[PDB]
């Protein structure tokens, strides 16, 4: 309960970082966007590091009923992080929800 609710406070920080994020100056909704994205990444069991990671992924795709082996999990996550990070992060996260290249676990969500 209270890891949730600061995990929730630590994502709107996140929020308002982008609120003011000059790349981000276009988006019309963005408000909207950004409290949907917030809400969505909290569906997760994230890691102690607040972030998607093999666990969340793979508690993820069986709630929803989606069948992913270990490595499709594993290369649903670095094409979303550009392979830099082995974990999903709020921020990858936004920015693939509002980027315009197509990704395995953006097309799962919807
Ligand atoms: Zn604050």
């Amino acid at each position: 309960g209270i890891l949730k609710a600061r995990q929730e406070r630590r994502l709107a920080e996140i929020n308002r970082e982008f609120l003011c994020d000059q790349k981000y100056s276009d988006e019309e909704n963005l408000p909207e966007k950004l409290t949907a994205f917030k809400e969505k990444y909290m569906e997760f069991d994230l890691n102690n590091e607040g972030e998607i990671d093999l666990m969340s992924l793979k508690r993820m795709m069986e709630k929803l009923g989606v069948p992913k082996t270990h490595l499709e999990m594993k290369k649903m996550i670095s094409e979303v992080t550009g392979g830099v990070s082995d974990t999903i992060s709020y921020r990858d996260f936004v920015n693939m929800m509002l980027g315009k290249r197509s990704a395995v676990l953006k097309l799962v969500m919807m």
